[PDB]
């Protein structure tokens, strides 16, 4: 009906009423404020977690569970976020493992997006980003390339916005998943040089910035 | 001569003074302490980091400086160190990304055998390890395998001693180098379970236990 639910099962959000494009995934056991909004089969919604806005399809409703204990968001300190980056990092390899493509709006898995993945991989141990890579941009401190450290995030795109994510590791080399077009169908590993093979080529041109996450996002007011 | 030196290169040490069979390798700038007892065309060393002993070959006598400032083992506590598991296994994970096979004996890379990598990859951001794979689970903090988390040591061998460890990731992973023989020869990742591949189950089959890093090795008096 209305207000705040836990979903029992991973629920596809989609960016419209006809629920034809996903948006986003949300797991089983996020929070999710049901709207009054009803358009089509669908009912818009956002998560709580990272105020994902968007459409429900009516038939998930059975998987939405009234929540008794509203979620209420943890805070991190940049030491905190630190002892945890090597858990993000075994997230995103144990991801590398399984059968994967490149899926857009991909967040629950084994099939991600860039910044699906990386929001999947720090929600791994509690820490919240936003859900699209031009987000994730806003959200984390500006470093420069040479600063980057295992567990920063390093960005791509044009000189407009950041459409592209990938995890830093080290010495140049980052995890990422990447798409059927330009890269490899999935979750890899790529290097910021132009000794790399061609994916690594292709994307190291369009190379834009890094930035160090240093707290976990915190729901807008409501 | 005699007394503390500074390698200059990556120095071999072997286990006797015929040189035959590498014990070790010393990386450029390690320190050594080289002995009064030379025999055949060696003599006796140990590293000053790890307290490990071998037989370096007086052709590599030009390759070592005298030390002005002795190595001083640094102290970390246990949250130092976890706040640098993510470059460990970053490390590994970098390592895996060369071209490598496994070699008894090897420390400096990009060969390693499953100890040598384990130290390599500690040593890449301070902290030290002893040698050897049983050295490591007598140097660790013993756990369960249920506690095990990101960063942790994997021990397999015999009932009687650890003869092969591995990094633990995520969720039953783990990165290690391992052999020919049983193994992937060279550095790949497993997991600890029987819906493993034939590797897979062939180390899980081994498990001895686990351990955590919780301090950096301190050298003997001395």
């Amino acid at each position: 009906k209305l207000g705040e639910y836990q979903c029992l099962a991973d629920l596809n959000l989609f960016d419209s009423p006809e629920c034809t494009r996903l948006a986003t995934q949300s797991a089983s056991g996020r929070h999710l404020w049901v709207t009054s909004n009803h358009q089509n089969l669908a009912v818009e919604v956002y998560l709580c977690e990272d105020d994902y806005p968007g459409w429900l399809s009516l038939s998930d409703f059975d998987s939405l569970q009234p929540a008794t204990v509203p979620y209420q968001a943890a805070t991190f300190s940049e030491s905190e976020i630190k002892k945890l980056l090597a858990e993000v990092i075994a997230f995103t390899q144990k991801a590398m493992q399984q059968s994967n493509y490149y899926l857009w709006g991909g967040t629950v898995g084994p099939n991600y997006d860039c910044s699906g993945l990386m929001q999947a991989a720090f929600a791994s141990v509690g820490i919240w980003l936003p859900r699209d890579a031009y987000q994730q941009e806003g959200f984390t401190q500006p470093i420069t390339i040479a600063e980057l450290v295992a567990g920063d995030l390093v960005f791509f795109g044009t000189s407009q916005k950041a459409t592209h994510v990938g995890l830093y590791l080290a010495d140049g080399y980052y995890i990422h998943s990447s798409g059927k077009d330009q890269g490899r169908d999935g979750i890899g590993i790529d290097i910021l040089s132009e000794q790399g093979d061609a994916v690594s080529l292709s994307y190291y041109q369009q190379l834009r910035g890094a930035g160090r996450v240093f707290k976990s996002y915190e729901p807008q007011r409501r």
